[PDB]
């Protein structure tokens, strides 16, 4: 299937993005100049279920994996449905270093 992929840096307190696949830019309508160094939450908007947003926020603090269905918005404002799965990446000493996320547009 069609998917995008991003990398967040968990050694920084707010998990900024540090690498995004070609499709993530092409999908969301954002450029690296507006994406790298920012938390992925810039994709959210009015109809984004605060309950699901909390499932990922909580999962990041605990360092667990997490799969949620969110309502994101492109740069032009048009909504799309994003199936997000974040995976914690730990170092040998168990601490979390990176968060990896596959995003799928399941607007169908
Ligand atoms: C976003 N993708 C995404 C990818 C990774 C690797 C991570 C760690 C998070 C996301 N998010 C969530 C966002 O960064 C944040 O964690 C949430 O907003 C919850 O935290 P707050 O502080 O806001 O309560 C993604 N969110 C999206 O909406 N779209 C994605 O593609």
């Amino acid at each position: 299937l069609r998917h995008t992929f991003v990398v967040a840096d968990a050694t920084l307190p707010d998990c900024p993005l540090v690498y995004a696949s070609e499709g993530f830019y092409a999908m969301t309508g954002y450029g690296p100049d507006e994406v790298l160094g920012h938390n992925c939450r810039f994709l959210q908007g009015e109809g984004t279920d605060p309950k699901e947003v909390q499932k990922i926020r909580d999962a990041i603090k605990k360092g667990e994996a997490c799969s949620v269905r969110l309502l994101n918005y492109r740069k032009d404002g048009t909504p799309f449905w994003n199936l997000l799965t974040v995976t914690p990446i730990k170092t040998p000493d168990g601490r979390v270093s990176k968060f990896v996320g596959v995003q799928v547009d399941v607007t169908s």
